[PDB]
């Protein structure tokens, strides 16, 4: 009477496809792969399908593109749109420059979740990332805990791995955030780096690390993924993206209560509202449960401010679009 | 001092991401991705390595143009080559139009792997796989039980996946096997296919599936790779091909005696020598350790002869190209 | 919102906390740790809290000894009974020689399920298992495809074992069934035993094992159980039963179709009915979903007739009890 | 040529056992388990191997009662010895009244680890802890990194499963450290508690938890131990301190670089020399690499220094003894 969890993944590019490859390793439950290519997610889901054979999984993989195949999804995780925008070279390519273009697919999306699997949780991917998931809630008409962004788990794994490279130690014991926008001016909170609980300070006043060492993986962790985006040639990064936004899946689908950063609609913390933006988080059966208010420091208040700033500008572009 | 695995992949495009993704999931080791393609590779480094910050392991993952990093690889694992030859159309798609552009790629490669790291089990994918895990080792001075081709475990899960599914249940549960070429001439082996060591035989006498759908299902097997290729518009398979490469590598990394059909160096199994072909092997920290010769019936010697004549044939297009 | 699975293991003794050692281990769901022993559940819950800790699960274990705490759980399990018979030497252990005290307990159980959690999934290991699964059923009022009895996932795994360690070749290659009563009458089916689907009879011929080797190993089967007790000289064997009867759990929550040998409750099959003994089942969401009719020859089905006639001699000892 | 990693448990009963099967479920490396007890840890071997033929898993489970198996061990973990002393009730349990027992038992197997695998990593766990590890280090003649003590991976399991308790979240997003002697008077760290590096602080102050509840869980941690003791009626804990022990075997044997509170031999590190005690460190592939020396306060230091002494105070029991 009770069926595998049902995860559908409105996109079946680069990180749609390394998603469900996670979810038919974990057996974490059947996945629907849906796009508006022909032919390609019915591809990608019989190649995952005989990856769960080699894996010894019990997942059904499905490639479509109709809609109506998300019906009853328990998740739906959505990386619909364009990665890179038209006529940009590598070394100038922006979230920003998308947002004209993705707007008008968070409403086909968001409506058609609407009528077929209201009760999902949903994880936008999909940039400029806080205002797509802004654009995606109100079309879908879903609560405000059960719709939520992927950006924070990226942008913190990140800040994580550089800084537990350079300390030497497993990035599992390295706790990390990154909170405001997701973009250029994300907000890696330095202060509250530690180690097992051991703040990073410690491992200055120890010169085991400097301040300066900090303030270069500061920054390398905004420019991460342009970095990436650089070095690659063609597309952008999927393995940490896919990998970050299953994580998320993960802590709802088993009701973990996990502390992440996510893009959580805000109603008065931090002094904001009507806005999805990056906070710390707990994730559980009911979606986004909790959102944690950090005692910022003024200075760390300010540039999260500033932050928000700049997902309010890019709000009032969708405004002057027409997609409610 | 005891290090990790160290695992080397040559060839850092689709497969190779997505093997060095599953050596991050499941902690296998650090991880080398090696391409003559400048920075693509260290970009792919990058996120892998926040992937597994993400996943909470504990994997070094370096990314680099230079034959020297491979140095002292436990595994090595080659994926260099083209995917499609220059110039041909999809439904046109064809493992053997590849032998003339991936012959000297897998002679340079083994040139390579003969002086920096001899002592490796190397794993050959590119295709078309057995005359390329020939020219590879032919070219690297590697013993024999040292080097085989990823190719039946693929064909041997797409099999199995195909059961399975008509049988509705499990594909821990169904045992099938692929054997000869990994090409059109494939032999899926129907009288040996068992769901838990039950003979298929008797499912169709209680009549669960018909031999006209096992007929269809023999064939779906045989042009699995090619329907992939059909249906993704662009390069083939990477998901399973990436996860069967990765089981051959644990049975090695901790000796596990796996029982997996590889294209293995025949010497006078079957009545054949000095040719790679698939076959039923076990595979342990010896690398191929032993291959298992079938009792087949004549019917079946008479298919597997001819899937090994084809590797002959594609042999004559080796030599008349003076690729040894 | 959607709640983790829970797990009720009724019995808390080495089998009982085992089981939910593996569940904190495999975050399969929240455990509930129920034993008529004071304190003892407690105990051991705490310490598998810890243990889920450091696994970094998120899995909740009550230890309790009321029954309501079973309330809404999608799984039982259970254990409660004697281990061995009172003024009974090692050598001469007999599972039938529990069947007067653990008889009276299965209707106490079988009563608290169908008050408390009459949708249950319910795997019975209490010994004489195929007698006090029935016992179980008969006080429960669950449906017969709800109920069953863990042995065969035991006995097979004991039958693999000793095959893959002969052959050398990893267990996981390795397909064996045990079926009948789980007792001294066991049928270890030799004639299905394979090798990746690779009948064992080619291995006698190919000289890697031998029909003496064979015979002894399914002798050795059979009396595994004792074997065992024997050596430990205290409780019998705990860590594979555990094992055996999670595997089936697993089965079930994630609806996997697994083909596992197991106590099923027979209605024609094999030309029996209204008894539970260990066949060949498709185990998933619906629990007992399928048992698979094997073409037994005359010989073997004459020791399968054999072995279900010894559940009609205990059962007739029920009869005796005056337990319906 | 390369063999499967080698762990051997010196001590085969609860927890030895667990370990082992833990190693069974996780493919660590072949396990032989050592005990003094004939017949008993092949038993428990026999049924161990079983389980790993249903766990799909390639690990070989070896009893025995000669030190001549041990040989070759990567890591060594020792559990030999008594829980309760003799004379002694559930109540007044002291891991300190173990000391004249267990004492001598270390000697024992030290002089044997000496000369069967003196290049092991060795993991002690026998209590009293601290002074155990110390007199096993002084008769193995082991080196001083090559030689630690489980108990702080233990205390801190408890003290975070405690406070993830209190405040609803993952325990894998609580970082807690139990410092000093593993009894009464260790170091629960209050200040350094943090959630995903968020300090406990912030949630006192946010009113998810009182300074009150924070002091019960500090006084909890520290009788934990007790505790259990006092619930299970026999014996002591066994799941997590299994555990426990896995994990810092895990981060020696993959090189993972772990920070670990693990009683460790101090060489002038908090002003303290020459003594086994809980502090945190970086485990890897070269046993404990790295003792990190946190920036106590005064009050911390005191409570700290208050610790060591009650090792110093145990010390100077064992010189009593006659061993040395
Ligand atoms: N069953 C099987 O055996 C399968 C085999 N394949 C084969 O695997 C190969 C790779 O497939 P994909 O990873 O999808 O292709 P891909 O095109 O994504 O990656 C191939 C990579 O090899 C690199 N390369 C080219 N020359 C090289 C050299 N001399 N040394 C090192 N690297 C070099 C390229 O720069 C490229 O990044 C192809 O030959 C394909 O036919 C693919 C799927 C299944
Ligand atoms: N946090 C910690 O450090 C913890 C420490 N412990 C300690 O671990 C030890 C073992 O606990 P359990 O496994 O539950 O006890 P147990 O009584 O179940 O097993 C102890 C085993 O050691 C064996 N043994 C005795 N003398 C020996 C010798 N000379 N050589 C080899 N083996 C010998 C016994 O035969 C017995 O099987 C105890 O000393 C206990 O106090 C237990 C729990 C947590
Ligand atoms: N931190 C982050 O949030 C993060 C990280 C990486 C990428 N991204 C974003 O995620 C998105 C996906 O990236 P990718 O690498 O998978 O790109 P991709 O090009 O590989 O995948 C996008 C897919 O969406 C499909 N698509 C386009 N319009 C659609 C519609 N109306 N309905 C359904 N599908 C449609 C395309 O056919 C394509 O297959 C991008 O917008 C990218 O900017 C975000
Ligand atoms: N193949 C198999 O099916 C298989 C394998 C091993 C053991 N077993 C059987 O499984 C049972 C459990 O074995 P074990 O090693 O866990 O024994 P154990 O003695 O360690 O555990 C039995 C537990 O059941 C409890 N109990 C007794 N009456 C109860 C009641 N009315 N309600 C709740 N709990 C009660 C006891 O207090 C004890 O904690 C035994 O009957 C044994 O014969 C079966």
């Amino acid at each position: 009477m009770t069926k595998r969890k049902k995860i559908s993944l409105i996109g079946s590019g680069m990180i749609g496809g390394t998603m469900a490859y996670l979810c038919a390793q974990k057996e974490l439950g059947d996945v629907v792969l849906f796009d508006v290519v022909k032919n390609m997610p019915q591809g990608k889901a019989l190649d995952l399908s005989h990856s769960s054979s080699i894996a010894d999984t019990n997942v059904k993989v499905t490639g479509t593109n109709s809609y109506e195949d998300i019906k009853g999804s328990d998740v739906v995780i959505i990386t619909a749109g364009l990665t890179k925008a038209p006529g940009k070279s590598d070394k100038e390519w922006s979230r920003d420059d998308l947002l004209p273009f993705n707007a008008k697919i968070m409403r086909e999306v968001g409506e058609n979740i609407k009528k077929y699997c209201p009760n999902a949780f949903v994880i936008v991917i999909t940039n400029p990332l806080d205002v797509m998931v802004k654009v995606l809630h109100e079309h879908s008409g879903l609560p405000k805990n059960k719709v939520c962004g992927m950006a924070g788990v990226l942008d913190s794994s990140r800040f994580r791995h550089f800084i537990a490279e350079k300390l030497n130690v497993s990035p599992r014991d390295v706790q990390a955030m990154v909170i405001g926008a997701h973009g250029d001016k994300m907000v890696p909170l330095t202060r509250y780096v530690t180690v097992n609980g051991i703040p990073l300070q410690e491992f200055i006043k120890k010169g085991r690390i400097t301040q300066e060492e900090i303030d270069e993986i500061v920054e390398r962790t905004k420019n991460a993924g342009g970095e990436i985006v650089n070095l690659l040639g063609q597309g952008s990064a999927y393995f940490a993206p896919a990998a970050s936004a299953i994580e998320m899946a993960e802590a709802y689908l088993k009701d973990k209560k996990r502390v992440l950063v996510c893009s959580c609609y805000l109603e008065g913390q931090y002094g904001h509202k009507d806005m999805f933006v990056g906070v710390p988080a707990v994730i559980g059966g009911n979606g986004v449960e909790k959102v944690i208010e950090l005692e910022l420091t003024p200075e760390e208040k300010e540039l999260f401010d500033k932050s928000v700033e700049e997902v309010r500008k890019l709000q009032k572009a969708i405004k002057a679009l027409g997609l409610e």
